[PDB]
């Protein structure tokens, strides 16, 4: 609906300078804040742009459409508005986990725009199908589903430890914070969209060149995965290994992320 309505509502920030852009998209259960440690190892050389996804605890919950969010164009739609009313015509795309999905769909509807993505806990799919591992089964999700539900404080409190991976307390007490900030409603209907989202018939038209960071374990993202995305992504890609494991590197390892980011969006 906007340029500058919608950059209040999804709290846009843009900090930094240089002619090369970066746009940090966070996941599910975070906001912009899980960027604040990686951040200042990137203003000095880039632009950064910064917002929050709709569904994020930091936005104001009545603006969350069910209806209009229960396909993840709708983000695209978000992310493509918000640049356009930034007038920025060319960028970098960091995203992690649901925002790696909605960078590839992004790239895809306007490959004049995106220069690079970098993708963070990146999967096209998460259900296992015939002769794909994703890392879920059906009934699986449903119980998860279910405990959202019956208990969404119980479910936060267990999935924020395995989401981060090591043990780091205040990751743990960070991705904790934000993810109870979330309101249950619309949690359940974020995982829920994602859980149906199957983008792997689309890599090949991501034309734009992609870095895919694989940590040693991610509870969401089998290890093959990232050899998918490298072996069906549309453009040139490479695979760059963090040495320490987790869902939330930008929280739990954040100078070692930093490492990979700067490398990644040296040129483009
Ligand atoms: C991510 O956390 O956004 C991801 C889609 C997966 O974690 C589940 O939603």
């Amino acid at each position: 609906p906007s340029g500058a309505k919608l950059l209040q509502i999804l709290n846009v920030r843009v900090v930094g300078s240089g002619e090369r852009v970066v746009v940090l998209s966070h996941g599910f259960g975070t906001d912009q804040s899980a960027w604040s440690r990686v951040l200042p190892y990137l203003t000095r050389d880039h632009r950064v742009v910064l917002y929050d996804l709709v569904c994020a605890g930091s936005v104001n919950p009545d603006h969350f459409d069910f209806r209009r969010y229960d396909n993840l164009d709708a983000y695209v739609d978000d992310l493509l508005a918000i640049l356009d009313a930034l007038r920025i015509p060319r960028c970098a795309f960091v995203g992690h986990s649901v925002s790696a999905m909605i960078g590839i769909l992004a790239s895809i509807r306007r490959p004049d725009l995106f220069a690079k993505l970098v993708l963070i806990g990146a999967s096209p799919r998460f259900l296992n199908d015939s002769d794909y591992h994703g890392g879920f089964e059906l009934e699986e999700i449903q119980q998860v589903f279910d405990a959202m539900g019956a208990n969404y404080s119980a479910w936060a409190t267990g999935y924020a430890p395995l989401a981060v991976g090591a043990d780091v307390p205040a990751a743990v007490q960070e991705f904790s914070r934000t993810l109870f900030n979330m309101r249950p409603d619309i949690s359940l209907h974020v995982c829920q969209t994602v859980f149906k989202t199957d983008l792997r018939g689309v890599l090949g038209m991501v034309r734009a060149p992609c870095v895919v960071v694989q940590t040693t374990r991610d509870v969401s993202v089998p290890a093959s995965v990232a050899a998918y995305l490298k072996a069906h992504l549309g453009g040139r890609t490479t695979v760059e290994f963090l040495q320490t494991e987790g869902h939330l590197p930008h929280l739990s390892a954040p100078s070692l992320l930093a490492q990979v980011l700067r490398r990644a969006l040296a040129r483009y």
